């Protein structure tokens, strides 16, 4: 159907503007702390304190399937990396810094993104 065509096409265009957010949201990451996943193999112990581990590679992978269906859900994978960080690290440490200010930093973007998403329909 044609009305299924243009769902379709809602979605890809969803997709393309998410995308330029994800690569907003990850070159204010330089140290790329946040850019994969934690290694199972190197905080052995990550998964008995992390019950949802997140990253932008894991959010660029779901992206490219169109997983994302709505601003929200790309927000809630974004604020996990952020929570998640700033609960398995200690408030002294470079890591949970390094969350709040790309929480910080990335608020900007995405309050700009849902002006857009609203706007563009
Ligand atoms: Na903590």
């Amino acid at each position: 159907s044609m009305e299924q065509v243009a769902m379709e096409l809602r979605l890809t265009e969803l997709t393309r503007l998410l995308r330029s957010v994800l690569d907003q949201l990850q070159d204010k990451d330089p140290a790329r702390i946040f850019a994969q996943p934690v290694s199972l193999k190197e905080v052995p112990d990550y998964l008995d304190h992390i019950k949802h581990p997140m990253d932008f590679a894991t959010m660029r992978k779901r992206l490219e399937a169109q997983g994302y269906k709505n601003l929200h859900e790309f927000e809630e994978d974004f604020d996990l990396i952020i929570d998640n960080c700033m609960k398995y690290n200690a408030r002294d440490t470079v890591f949970y810094r390094a969350a709040v200010r790309l929480r910080d930093q990335g608020g900007v973007v995405l309050r700009q993104a849902r002006r857009e998403v609203d706007s563009i329909g």
